[PDB]
């Protein structure tokens, strides 16, 4: 199955998923001189103050940590967005190495890791339906660098330990993703896809200009988390980004002049 290694990694995936080649892929290289101010985009609203965590799952490509969406507790709406999208569930892409691991790029810059916070449409009930829709989801995407530690990162960093190998979870309650947060809402938004089989082309893209910053410590944990099942050979779960695909003739937009 799927993975990102030579025999199964994102050259692949067109096989089993033919939408990987389609109109509308992510992520994408941000061309800041591209992109467009679009003064019709009304300001980003982030309400997490309610947000009720669950649970931590490694599910052998990344580690997500899931949210209670059975009533409107986080919510983003605003900017591009029409109505409210519940947050369901947040999780990262990093490297091997600092000098790469992001999935977006800016201007061909490579971060040291993304944290996707992923959202659905609430018009089409549930998670599973959304992703058959042009606008079931919006993922906000921030951008980690590597500098100070983040604060609130680190109760994630810290159970990593618990949840090594593929398959396994952990309970993870009263996670408040406010902590993850950069100052600026300042954003770049496009029409794209899940950047993960099976790559559906569901995602309102909003991705913050400003990057947190995570420790060097903070980020060589992750590192230490594995694709395998417990008892399988270890493949260090790392690099577990899909490169920037073709814009095709798509705008990108930023609220910011
Ligand atoms: N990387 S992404 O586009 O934000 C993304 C968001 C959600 C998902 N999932 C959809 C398939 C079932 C659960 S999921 O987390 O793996 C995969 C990728
Ligand atoms: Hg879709
Ligand atoms: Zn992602």
């Amino acid at each position: 199955h799927w993975g990102y290694g030579k025999h199964n990694g994102p050259e692949h995936w067109h096989k089993d998923f033919p939408i990987a080649k389609g109109e509308r892929q992510s992520p994408v290289d941000i061309d800041t001189h591209t992109a467009k101010y679009d003064p019709s985009l009304k300001p980003l609203s982030v309400s997490y103050d309610q947000a009720t965590s669950l649970r931590i799952l490694n599910n052998g490509h990344a580690f997500n940590v899931e949210f209670d969406d059975s009533q409107d507790k986080a919510v983003l709406k605003g900017g591009p967005l029409d109505g409210t999208y519940r947050l369901i569930q947040f999780h990262f892409h990093w490297g091997s190495l600092d000098g790469q691991g992001s999935e977006h790029t800016v201007d061909k810059k490579k971060y040291a890791a993304e944290l996707h916070l992923v959202h659905w449409n609430t018009k089409y009930g549930d998670f599973g339906k959304a992703v058959q829709q042009p606008d079931g989801l919006a993922v906000l995407g921030i951008f980690l660098k590597v500098g100070s530690a983040k604060p609130g990162l680190q109760k994630v960093v810290d159970v990593l330990d618990s949840i090594k190998t593929k398959g396994k979870s952990a309970d993870f309650t009263n996670f408040d993703p406010r902590g993850l947060l950069p100052e600026s809402l300042d954003y770049w938004t496009y029409p794209g896809s899940l950047t993960t089989p099976p790559l559906l082309e569901c995602v309102t893209w909003i991705v913050l200009k400003e990057p947190i910053s995570v420790s060097s410590e903070q980020v060589l944990k992750f590192r230490k988390l594995n694709f395998n099942g417990e008892g399988e050979p270890e493949e260090l779960m790392v690099d577990n980004w899909r490169p920037a695909q073709p814009l095709k003739n798509r705008q990108i937009k930023a609220s910011f002049k």
